């Protein structure tokens, strides 16, 4: 048993819900949140934006030492760093960006990273304002991570949609 509540189930071990992401890991405070990281780990929109300010810049702080200290992740790859206030750590994904013109391909291997982690909560990768499919995005969600996740879903409209049209 875990604290994840309302969410509905789409698989043995895929869960969905219309929320936002900071207030949710605000009100869990999940192991693992997971950021819709760019390679730069530079937090300006979208999830990273409102991850990044939920920290009062903190995770932005953390991560200018890690790209100091590693240089850029791969697109399709991640880092684990603190989850400040939100989370016990912060599982920073590169989905590939379709407004970048980034191998839509490299998604499997951004959600291969939640394999590593055995619950998490996260946000559709590539979705949004990342440019691709957010229907696709849960399909490869679905045939990729074995372990448990709990996504949150911020459009309400997006969410419907998802759940309507799942197979
Ligand atoms: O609603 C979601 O969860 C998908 C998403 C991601 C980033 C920006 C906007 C947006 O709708």
């Amino acid at each position: 048993v875990n604290s994840f509540s309302g969410y509905l189930k789409l698989t043995d071990n895929v869960y969905i819900k219309n929320a936002d992401i900071v207030e949710e890991a605000k009100k869990v405070k999940p192991t693992v949140v997971v950021n819709a990281a760019n390679v730069y780990l530079k937090h300006g929109g979208g999830v990273a934006g409102a991850l990044n300010k939920a920290t009062n810049n903190a995770m932005q702080v953390e991560s200018d030492d890690y790209i100091a200290t590693n240089g850029p992740l791969k697109v399709g790859g991640s880092c684990v760093l603190s989850g400040h206030n939100l989370a016990k750590h912060c599982l920073h994904v590169v989905g590939p960006n379709v407004n970048k013109g980034e191998d839509i391909q490299l998604l499997k291997s951004a959600y291969e990273n939640f394999n590593q982690h055995e619950v998490l909560l996260a946000p559709l990768l590539s979705a949004g304002i990342f440019g691709a499919d957010p229907i696709h995005s849960l399909r490869v969600c679905v045939d990729t991570v074995r372990t448990n996740v709990y996504l949150a879903v911020f459009d309400k409209n997006l969410y419907d949609k998802l759940v309507s049209s799942f197979l």
